[PDB]
């Protein structure tokens, strides 16, 4: 990506333990903002954990389209379900029933409204907003 997604910084405490080798402040900021794209074991681990906390990924590794659509609806986008699922499905067309978390991220972020949707989800999860001390993106 050359244009950033504009996702806000997520502070999901049970997934902080997946940030092991990344130590640079801004690099960790991009992790928490789900702006990472590189297929590394570390990024995979963290994004997998986040998507588990999002309810987007179950214990068997299947994507949960109902959780995604719920977030769209809760962000006020109720008349877009077809476009959202077709964007995801087309993007995932070469992948099987248990895809890796970085590829799921790449596909869910193609819809232009996904950053707004997930930003509204963070707004209603105050525990997921880092305070002044813990934030990396400031």
């Amino acid at each position: 990506r050359f244009t950033p997604l504009g996702i806000d910084e997520f502070y999901i405490k049970p997934c902080e333990r997946k940030i092991v080798y990344t130590t640079d402040k801004h690099d960790k900021c991009l992790m928490r903002r789900l702006e990472i794209e590189m297929d590394t074991g570390e990024n995979q681990g963290y994004v997998k954990c986040v998507f588990k906390e999002f309810g987007y990924l179950n214990g068997e590794g299947q994507f949960n389209k109902q959780a995604l659509l719920k977030d769209y609806h809760q962000a006020g986008f109720k008349n877009k379900d077809k476009a959202v699922l077709e964007s995801y499905d087309g993007c995932m067309k070469n992948y099987g029933p248990t895809p890796n978390a970085m590829k799921i991220l790449d596909c869910v972020t193609k819809d232009k409204d996904f950053p707004k949707v997930i930003n509204a989800r963070r707004e209603r999860n105050s525990d997921w907003k880092p305070d002044w001390i813990q934030a990396y993106c400031g």
